[PDB]
């Protein structure tokens, strides 16, 4: 069929209603600070992540984020990142829900010794739920990644970073780039070659953040530098079995990995296939001690008065 209107909408906010509380990072981004929105008078706190930018001078810099803020204001899906709204200040800050254990990537590297099968499997179930949804909506990411993945609790993982995610037509069938840095480690060959993404090069990049996840936050290539990548994937070679993963979960990796973009799984079937595994976690993952392993989980702690806060349960 054709082309939907797109009805979503723009939330603008007074910079009166958050307040900054810490900086959680700076860098090419620019600076996000975790921090508080209260929308007057309705007696609810809501934990964001507010992200301006280095300067309000860069015409580019506005432009960037106000194509993420379009992405982000076009999805609404459980298990992708959920925006509020931006802020007009001088610096045009973005704001979404706060995701209090980071990303994932990081995440796995800090508490490996009590990540249980359970949780892996669940984990990708979640991804492959979240890019199932955006290929719903026509939306190629082009950045799957474990670094962006966030964390809103052990349980319950989201997609994020849309800067470079592009929305199809719907007689389009693929998005070709134009140049600009691409991680080189986690894209289809077609898409190192050609320049061509499409929601299968997307299957191809769930696969390599599996393997993240798998190997607890292992580099992909750990040795090899970009340009060798192309001819390695065209000889053949792929990234190797992990220790705990099973034949069953590495063969769902190298299909991920095919040449032939159609006959990589589609993300419906790697949720199917990732829940059957789930269901049983032990038979499909094999982790020393996994029986006694256990996460964290919110208790009602921070550095406020927070009788008056929640998240995700704020519509409209
Ligand atoms: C820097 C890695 C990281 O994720 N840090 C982190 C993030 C959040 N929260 C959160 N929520 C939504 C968006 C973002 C976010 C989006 N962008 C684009 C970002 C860029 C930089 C930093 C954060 C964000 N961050 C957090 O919440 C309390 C705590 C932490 N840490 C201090 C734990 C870090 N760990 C490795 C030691
Ligand atoms: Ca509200």
């Amino acid at each position: 069929g054709g082309e939907a209107p797109n009805q979503a909408l723009l939330r603008i906010l007074k910079e009166t209603e958050f307040k900054k509380i810490k900086v959680l990072g700076s860098g090419a981004f620019g600076t996000v600070y975790k921090g508080l929105w209260i929308p007057e008078g309705e007696k609810v706190k809501i934990p964001v992540a507010i992200k301006e930018l280095r300067e309000a001078t860069s015409p580019k810099a506005n432009k960037e984020i106000l194509d993420e803020a379009y992405v982000m204001a076009s999805v609404d899906n459980p298990h992708v990142c959920r925006l509020l709204g931006i802020c007009l200040t001088s610096t045009v800050q973005l704001i979404t829900q706060l995701m209090p254990f980071g990303c994932l990537l990081d995440y796995v590297r800090e508490h490996k010794d009590n990540i249980g099968s359970q949780y892996l499997l669940n984990w990708c179930v979640q991804i492959a739920k979240g890019m199932n949804y955006l290929e719903d909506r026509r939306l190629v990411h082009r950045d799957l990644a474990a670094r962006n993945v966030l964390v809103k609790t052990p349980q319950h993982v989201k997609i994020t970073d849309f800067g470079l995610a592009k929305l199809l037509g719907a007689e389009e069938k693929e998005y070709h780039a134009e140049g600009g840095k691409v991680p080189i480690k986690w894209m289809a060959l077609e898409s190192i070659l050609h320049r061509i993404y499409t929601h299968q090069s997307d299957v191809w990049s769930y696969g390599v953040t599996v393997w993240e996840l798998m190997t607890f936050g292992s580099k992909p290539y750990d040795g090899i530098p970009a340009s060798e990548i192309s001819s390695i994937l065209e000889k053949g070679e792929r990234l190797p079995q992990p220790p705990i993963c099973t034949i069953d979960v590495y063969m769902i990796m190298v299909k991920c990995w095919m040449i032939d973009a159609d006959s990589r799984p589609k993300f419906r079937e790697l949720i199917i296939e990732f829940s059957k595994m789930a269901r049983d976690p032990q038979r499909y993952l094999v982790i020393q001690g996994d029986e006694r392993m256990h996460l964290p989980s919110p208790t009602d702690s921070n550095f406020y008065r927070a009788l008056m806060d929640e998240e995700d349960m704020d519509d409209v």
